[PDB]
């Protein structure tokens, strides 16, 4: 209050479902999978794939960045929908408390609508870097590029 908040809209040739499950449901495994070079290892360390599961993602050991961890706050897997919060690790920077990100995807004839928002927030009375900001979109979306590129070419995964 105030926060700094992202708002994208996009579309990709690859099936609601298909996208959910890449870069939500299975994130934190397929991230190992797009970068091996810079991730060791995506885990659950409680929780089921529903309210309260926390995962754990964990940098190779030549990375600055350490860990991270997440809790998933609500999903709704059927309606390709997921709001979910970076709480944990040596990622974070030190004017941010968390990063809360709300997913919702759409069908779109052979293909996706995603809209994202991610809000920055803020410690008790501190500033929110605008750096930060252009790195953590940047670093989600080539994600997302290198998956949508690794689901087009395999219709089969997660199909
Ligand atoms: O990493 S990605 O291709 O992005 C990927 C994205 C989403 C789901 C995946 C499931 C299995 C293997 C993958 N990759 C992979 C690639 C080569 C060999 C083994 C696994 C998956
Ligand atoms: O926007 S991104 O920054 O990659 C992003 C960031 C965080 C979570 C995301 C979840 C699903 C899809 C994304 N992107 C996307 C891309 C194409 C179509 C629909 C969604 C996500
Ligand atoms: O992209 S950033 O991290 O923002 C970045 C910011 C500024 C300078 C960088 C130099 C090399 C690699 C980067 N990235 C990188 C990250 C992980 C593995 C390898 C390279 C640099
Ligand atoms: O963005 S994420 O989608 O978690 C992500 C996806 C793939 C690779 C990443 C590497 C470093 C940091 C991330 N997150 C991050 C968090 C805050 C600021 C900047 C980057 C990475």
């Amino acid at each position: 209050m105030a926060a700094y908040t992202i708002v994208k809209e996009e579309e990709s040739p690859i099936a609601p479902h298909r996208l959910f499950k890449a870069l939500v449901l299975e994130r934190h495994q397929v991230l190992v999978k797009a970068q091996p070079h810079v991730f060791k290892s995506g885990e659950i360390i409680e929780g089921d794939g529903g309210v309260g599961t926390v995962t754990k993602i964990t940098f190779v050991d030549g990375h600055p960045l350490t860990y991270m961890l997440h809790k998933f706050d609500e999903i709704d897997a059927a309606n390709f929908y997921c709001k979910y919060t970076l709480f944990e690790g040596d990622v974070l920077r030190d004017n941010i408390e968390k990063v809360v990100y709300e997913v919702k995807l759409e069908a779109v004839g052979g293909g996706s609508k995603g809209k994202i928002t991610v809000t920055y927030h803020p410690k008790p009375g501190c500033t929110v870097n605008e750096e930060e900001v252009k790195i953590g979109e940047k670093k989600a979306y080539e994600f997302y590029k290198q998956v949508e590129e690794y689901l087009a070419a395999n219709p089969e995964v997660f199909a």
